[PDB]
């Protein structure tokens, strides 16, 4: 099968960095500069060989085709109200990015509002946030290149759909909160830097500011906020209280859901914007996460996590703030997690719960935090919600894996408030009556009980015959639901695949717990979980070793290729995309000083000692059996992807090639396809996503000899 070579990649054997008295050794540092020739020559090498293996077989063609076929169906997102109008985000099937509309009431004609498909002729300039004015007149959006972080934020005003002049740069993980005088935007900005900024730098991210951008002016007139000089990884994003008085200043460090909360009464400020804020402090330290829900003049009601891991309302006033006075409005469950909150129609609030991974939707009295009415929902995720404190309609949108989704809609003003379906499509061509989807409980090694879904064609014998894609991700507090996957439902119906999710700790599925439970000195619970979700599928005959795929992205990159290194035995193929491999170095790119919450960082020895244990990049080693070889690995990146530096791909697949490659019983291919004009996935256009999962799904089909079936 393999009738390629693997490239001529120099290792600089002089790279030796001490490590606390452990001597580590990284001969392709040299991959870390993104712009030398030798960096560049790699990449070109290692595409060269993977395309045409990708490529060689029918089957790529055939996925792709089919992609193309059932991926073209209308995708809607819910309505969603900004002063007088509706919005409403549509893409008729294969546009290479969903389409902003606007009407002017809800059986009004809609028209296009802001199309990014004739931004680039291959959609590789995408939406990354906006912010409508408080009276829905002007609108401010950002736009992302090449699937990088950064953004550029750009206006116009709804009425005619007329751009302005406004143009602001430096903009990235940025705030966007319009003043409700409607004269101008928060935002965040990062100081100015030598080299390039747009996202093929490697260069770390310190020093956001806030900044305030009056409409029709210079970004150069802008007036800073707020800035912490001595606490160069804080990040302060800005947030206007529901009645406009108050700025709330939300600041984070890394990566816990935990928050510094400030406030400013603009009431109180000399004359306006015009300098650093007279914040009140009122919250003034990281333990806890305070998620602004609604205020009744100084009563705030917030979702915490404070001292209650699976999440609660409370109600904090700020003419008495000690915690001590608070007043828990709705307390935590014992088990459900509160995923999210949100106050319409003056005094109601949606609660959205996480019920062993399935989500409920229920509205409650904002007085007295009593529960009022339950909007039922089958099996699955909602994943889009409208319905700010001033209207008097919800929209939400519910998905799960055999359903592609229904939005609904329910009149707040009516005395039984009961939902209707507002927009449902069917995916013509896959039946989900003739599949079934089951969620069972396996014990990890320590004994402690993982969730995981299994979706399956009805009436398969569990003989372990079966070719079988497992996913999982694994930390920050990322809570892996049902969701829609026609890439997935493929290979079930045309590639007789069985699918599965394992809710591995570090997520937020058991809530803050949960997440600590696969964190720092616990990492290694991920892997372990992981593995045992492998194990499972294999003793209870759904798969084999031989026939097993694991996929996981970014952190679950990581957790896909620290699996392979621990258990190559138990996998066939590993599909790791823009994974973060060398756990030694995340921290010196990019944001990536931000994950140290959830992984520690290499600086202490005591975070050391856990890291070079799991590290992929200092993980590989040939299997010390004969009859053991690596399995087939794929890891996909991109030349943009800023989030989770390529360096950690190329770093890996060298030392894989070379350590692994180079011995005569790995038979089974490593390689590495890196994308141009595409970041570490969002706003990807869908002519890249099909190329994607048609690559993804072609090597499993090579690796293990999988037949189609038409
Ligand atoms: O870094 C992340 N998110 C985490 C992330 O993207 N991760 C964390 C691990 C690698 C990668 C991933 O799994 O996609 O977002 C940026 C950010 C914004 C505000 C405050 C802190 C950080």
């Amino acid at each position: 099968m393999l009738s390629f070579q693997y490239p001529d990649v120099y290792r600089d054997e002089t790279a030796i960095q001490d490590y606390h008295g452990h001597k580590v050794c990284d001969p392709y540092a040299w991959l870390e500069d993104p712009d030398s020739e030798q960096t560049k020559a790699f990449v070109e090498a290692q595409n060269k060989i993977t395309v045409p293996f990708l490529e060689q077989c029918p089957i790529r063609g055939l996925y792709k085709e089919r992609m193309t076929e059932l991926y073209d169906y209308p995708k809607y997102s819910c309505h969603f109200k900004k002063g007088k109008r509706y919005f409403y985000f549509y893409n008729t099937g294969l546009q290479n990015q969903r389409v902003l509309y606007v009407q002017d009431s809800l059986e009004g004609e809609a028209r296009v509002f802001l199309d990014p498909n004739i931004l680039s002729d291959d959609g590789t300039v995408a939406l990354r946030g906006y912010a409508f004015s408080e009276d829905g007149e002007y609108f401010a959006y950002g736009l992302s290149a090449s699937g990088s972080d950064w953004v550029t934020i750009k206006f116009m005003k709804v009425d005619g759909a007329k751009e302005l002049p406004d143009v602001l740069e430096r903009v990235k993980f940025s705030c966007m909160a319009w003043t409700h005088d409607g004269k101008g935007m928060f935002y965040n900005a990062y100081p100015q830097q030598d080299g390039k900024s747009d996202g093929t730098e490697t260069s770390t991210n310190l020093h956001q500011k806030l900044y305030y951008h009056v409409l029709g002016t210079d970004q150069s007139e802008d007036i800073l906020c707020a800035e912490f000089p001595d606490e160069p990884k804080w990040m302060g994003g800005a947030e206007l209280s529901d009645d406009g008085r108050y700025v709330l200043l939300s600041i984070r460090e890394g990566c816990d859901p935990v928050n510094r909360l400030w406030y400013c009464d603009l009431q109180q400020e000399s004359n306006g914007i015009t300098g650093i804020l007279k914040w009140v402090k009122l919250i003034d330290n990281f333990e806890g996460e305070y998620d602004y829900v609604t205020n009744e003049g100084t009563v705030f009601t917030f979702k915490t996590n404070r001292h209650s891991p699976n999440y609660r309302l409370i109600n904090i006033d700020f003419t008495d703030p000690e915690e001590s006075k608070w007043k828990v409005l709705v307390p935590e469950h014992e088990k459900d997690v509160l995923e999210w909150v949100a106050c319409v129609r003056s005094n109601f609030l949606v609660l959205c719960y996480l019920h062993d991974v399935k989500n409920t939707l229920q509205l409650h009295d904002l007085a007295t935090g009593a529960l009022l009415k339950i909007f039922p929902l089958e099996v699955g995720s909602v994943v889009g919600y409208s319905g700010q404190k001033k209207d008097t309609e919800i929209f939400y949108q519910f998905t799960s894996f055999l359903s592609p989704g229904i939005i609904y809609h329910c009149d707040l003003t009516k005395e039984e408030l009961e939902p209707r379906v507002f927009r449902e499509v069917t995916v013509k061509g896959i039946d989900a009556s003739d599949y079934q989807t089951v969620q069972i409980f396996y014990p990890s090694k320590d004994g402690t009980k993982i969730p995981m879904f299994i979706v399956h064609k009805k009436g398969i014998k569990l003989d372990g015959s079966h070719p079988a894609f497992l996913y999982g991700y694994g930390g920050f507090n990322i809570s892996i639901t049902p969701n829609y996957s026609v890439s997935r439902l493929i290979f079930v119906r045309h590639m007789g695949g069985v699918l599965a999710v394992a809710n591995i700790r570090g997520g937020g599925e058991y809530g803050e717990t949960w997440h600590k439970g696969g964190i720092l000195a616990n990492k290694q619970n991920c892997f372990d979980d992981f593995q045992c979700a492998a194990e499972y599928l294999i003793k209870e005959g759904y798969t084999s070793p031989k026939r097993l795929t694991i996929n996981g992205g970014a952190n679950g990159g990581l957790l896909v290729a620290t699996c392979a290194n621990q258990r190559p035995d138990l996998f066939g193929c590993v599909i790791a995309q823009v994974g973060v491999m060398d756990m030694l170095k995340f921290h010196k790119y990019t944001i990536g000083h931000a994950w140290t919450t959830d992984y520690g960082c290499s600086d202490s020895k005591q975070h050391f000692e856990w890291l070079i244990k799991y590290s992929p990049l200092h993980n590989v080693k040939l299997p010390e059996a004969d009859d053991i070889q690596y399995p087939s690995m794929l890891l996909l990146t991109a030349d943009h992807d800023d989030r989770v530096v390529p360096l950690h791909s190329l770093k890996f697949i060298a030392t894989l090639q070379y350590i692994v490659g180079r011995s005569r019983k790995q038979n089974n291919p490593l390689l590495i396809h890196v994308d141009t004009k595409a970041g570490h996935g969002a706003g990807k256009p869908t002519a890249k996503v099909i190329e994607e999962v048609s690559d993804m799904f072609a090597f499993i089909a090579r690796c293990l000899n999988i037949d189609w079936i038409p």
